[PDB]
């Protein structure tokens, strides 16, 4: 009951144990089959019915202990997020290797243990290794808590022990990067590293990162986006490029920001702003189809307490030009260029009578994104859905729209009203590139040197891992989200 | 001849043809093959062989030009002729004399034509017309020698070799992705960001917390915390920094794999190391021995083979063995302290500052051990737990632990060992994460790191790092 008396107690044994010449800490198991490969082998059992002549190596932790009398013993042993019974047994035990009361009355809960026995199936069916031989292999000293907060979070490997579907929500979220990675692979791309800080941090709208270099002696900017070394690499002929690594914005966290993230950006030479649409529309689509048999997953938008609603992921997904239905929506035009003082000013204006909040600074690309966040981010929630064709001043780095002046080609998908995409065409034109004399000198130079054609796409794998784990923060698809101290 | 004339020339020739209704950069160009795929289904065909019947849209980049034009088309690095002849343009798309004229070197075209051999046998696709995709305002140069680190687009475009660097790089990760994968290793992302850092860590600042954060320096600590989670076989490919000098074949960011093994041996580790280097070198050459320039394309490779098993290297025994002196136990004793420094003055070797035990006995391996098999990988293991104080005692020889350190050339590009998992077998619990994991219970694992870039250099046959690494951290000028 005391956790402190339980550690200290347990450390305790282990030293007793110590002392009475068993390691509790022993050096190696070799172990011959693991529980998944157990179950797969031994599912197919009758009731009652054992298989003494099989000698079976098996580990795992002890997540349950009872009795059937100090001769019978039951434990639940977990391995790879799969469970099997203990079932020991006085008969079965070798007891020229320990006593069987002494040999298991030690084994608590969290006890990884390494087990000779055979393998069978209880008279009430339950799938078991029956030991003649059980080896605490490592003590668990703490209490293990049943199902208890931030410690799911600091201390990870607890929440995945007593959480089958924390363990779940991760096997998922590397499910989700193999099938992206394998569908980039599939589509002829090429996964490279980019580094992760460079003089600059270009590729979105955040604060970075800054660290200090010492064999360099500078302040480098921990990287925001992959995009510009990625278009660097489109110029240098990768025309089909990708990386999926983590990326850092020096912003507020809240449950679908994290200052560090998983993005996913690829480039795709000759794609365009089509090209881009219907690469997302299949991929999610395709991802969602993988992961549950499904176009269609359950999603708790407004937590666990609340119904949740259904996203259907069935392409195609709906396309929505921002700006064109800000107008609509607002009852005004934002005349361009959308950051003339009128057009600032009207779009403030727009703000203000809506009480929606004034984003800092009220530049018109922030301004622009918050009529979108507050007028057609959160309209449709039975599908994801692309906002579309931005104004080049909030993507400096998209190609023009072709019919559209002012815009650009520019698609951002959106699942419950959270941003999981966001790609346009590339600019390729040097000269139409504004701040080419933040910047990069080398990424200008690149395209002064010839950027083919291009589509760009960017995901946010965590929130499409959010998404598709039914976790509301970004916390709880992050093994390791960073927290504060305590 | 001028590179600044030639670059403003082509920009007033991009304004001009802006100003002339002529877009030098269109948004779409529908694209049917691409050139790979062109020199596969078009490879083997009749010299003179022509289809006119079948069109098709290809784009590529021009790398040399020549009523009768000729172009090298490249595209994903690989090459196909252009013969420009008016028998088949179509003028109604622009006259074919001032279309083709007008195209420079590197210019990204879209070409819409049809494929064929010429009389001479060389495989190209005549063009019934031709648009210019994004123009090459630079002249792209032959030879180039910083160019290839900070422009490595030139690089790709120009060398080839660094293409094939990269795509053994990429092949190299994937290889290693699958082959853990088939294992049954979960890869995972810890965080590239801690509260806690044997090197200089990387510190940022995160505003909102207002609090310092250190750029890992390994995935070590965070990986073995998912094994006790239950994530026995769990891995993780990424950027780890080490806040410390470049040189050839240390830079402060770069690519470690590492997995953690529960239940994973000793032998276990050696045999995986072995297994993967193996049958990684056979997945891209088809062969267990490779040509290495080990001192520089300026001598001749020194053949590695890779064929298993790699000798095992004892680092203690090994010194003794080479410098005929014994050390005696404790490792970090004042006699032995200056029995140690005493054999690199001997030996007239750099001294580490500050004389730690480990550092010594680092330096004397490096001098003696790591360079005792360049015809073959090779381990060097059973380090000293002063060396090692996460790795699990060795069973047999006091002193030593159970780890093992892959050598190529030299240069070492894996490190392993079995992990110390009882909590009060360290004096390092009495991180307070780590050490709390364990007392919430760490199996018998095996941990293992790679250098990926260091593994890419010795099978891209490349001296440096940043022959590697695609956008090596340079230095402004
Ligand atoms: C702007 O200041 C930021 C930005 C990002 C994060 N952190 C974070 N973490 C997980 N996901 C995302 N996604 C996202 C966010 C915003 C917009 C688009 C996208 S996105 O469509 O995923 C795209 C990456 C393709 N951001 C942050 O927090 C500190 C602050
Ligand atoms: C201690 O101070 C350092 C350390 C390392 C680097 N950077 C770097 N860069 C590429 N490779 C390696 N490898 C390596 C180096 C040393 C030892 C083992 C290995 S390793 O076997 O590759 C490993 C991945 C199992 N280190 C550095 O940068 C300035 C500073
Ligand atoms: N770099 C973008 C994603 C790619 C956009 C298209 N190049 C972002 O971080 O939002
Ligand atoms: N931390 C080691 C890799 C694994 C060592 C044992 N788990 C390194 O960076 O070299």
């Amino acid at each position: 009951v005391d956790p402190r008396l339980y550690f200290e107690n347990r450390s305790k044994f282990i030293q007793d144990q110590k002392d009475k010449g068993i390691n509790p800490y022993p050096h190696k198991f070799e172990r011959t089959i693991s529980i998944p490969e157990f179950i797969e082998k031994y599912k197919d059992l009758g009731n009652g019915e054992h298989l003494e002549d099989t000698i079976l190596n098996i580990t795992g932790r002890i997540m349950r202990v009872s009795a059937s009398g100090q001769k019978l013993r039951f434990f639940d042993l977990v391995g790879d997020g799969e469970k099997i019974q203990v079932l020991a047994n006085y008969s079965f035990h070798n007891h020229e290797k320990g006593n069987f009361a002494e040999c298991y009355d030690k084994i608590r809960r969290g006890d990884i243990v390494g087990i000779v026995g055979f393998p069978g199936k209880s008279k009430k069916g339950e799938l078991s290794i029956f030991p003649k031989e059980t080896i605490l292999l490592s003590a668990c000293l703490h209490m293990l808590p049943m199902k208890y907060t931030e410690i799911r979070y600091r201390q990870r490997y607890l929440d995945l022990l007593i959480n089958e579907s924390s363990r779940h929500t991760f096997v998922t979220r590397t499910k989700i990067i193999n099938f992206l990675r394998n569908f980039l692979n599939e589509r002829g791309f090429f996964e490279v590293e980019t580094p992760m800080m460079n003089l600059i941090a270009g590729g979105a709208n955040a604060r970075p990162f800054i660290t200090h270099h010492n064999d360099l002696d500078l302040d480098l900017y921990l990287r925001i986006a992959t995009e510009l070394p990625l278009k660097m690499l489109i110029v240098g002929g990768i025309d089909k490029v990708y990386e999926i690594g983590k990326v850092f914005r020096n912003e507020g966290i809240d449950n679908t920001h994290n200052p560090e993230f998983t993005s996913c950006e690829f480039y795709w030479a000759y794609a365009d702003y089509n090209d881009l649409i219907k690469w997302s529309e299949d991929f999610f689509s395709q991802l969602v189809y993988h992961l549950f048999g499904t176009y269609k997953i359950s999603y708790n938008k407004d937590g666990p307490e609340n119904q949740p609603i259904e996203i259907d992921f069935t392409p195609p997904y709906p396309k929505v030009s921002i700006v064109e239905e800000i107008e609509k929506v607002t009852n005004t035009i934002l005349e361009q260029p959308f950051d003339s003082n009128e057009t600032i000013e009207k779009m403030i204006n727009i703000i203000k009578e809506h009480k929606i909040e004034l984003p800092n600074p009220p530049t018109a690309a922030k301004l622009l994104d918050q009529l979108a966040s507050h007028f057609i981010e959160n309209k449709y929630n039975d599908k994801p859905f692309f906002i579309v064709e931005h104004p080049q001043i909030m993507s400096p780095l998209a190609k023009y729209h072709r019919t559209k002046p002012g815009l650009t080609e520019r698609l951002e998908m959106f699942i419950c009203g959270k941003e999981v995409l966001n790609a346009y065409t590339e600019l390729n034109d040097p000269f139409k590139q504004k701040e080419c004399f933040q910047l990069d000198s080398a990424f200008c130079t690149s395209l002064e040197y010839g950027l083919p054609p291009t589509g760009g796409l960017g995901l946010g794998i965590d929130r499409i891992t959010m998404f598709l784990t039914n976790k509301n923060s970004i916390k709880d698809v992050i093994l390791f989200p960073t927290m504060r101290p305590a």
